[PDB]
């Protein structure tokens, strides 16, 4: 038959990354 | 003539990781 | 005659980062 067709939709975007990491310990008491 | 296109790609990366949290509570 | 499909598409975006973390730890006794 003729060529292949084009490429498809580029994909969709990804996953959010995972939670930052736990804050610092709180001041002093 | 040319054929139909191809399907949807890969979904991306995983995105990077979040912030840091903020400070603690106030201790003891 | 069509031809083939094509090829499928590239890979997508970076996701978006996550969010932020938690609240640390409290603080050290007096």
């Amino acid at each position: 038959p003729g060529p292949p067709g084009p490429p498809g939709p580029p994909g969709l975007p990804g996953l959010p990354g995972p939670p930052g990491p736990p804050g610092p310990p709180g001041p002093p008491g």
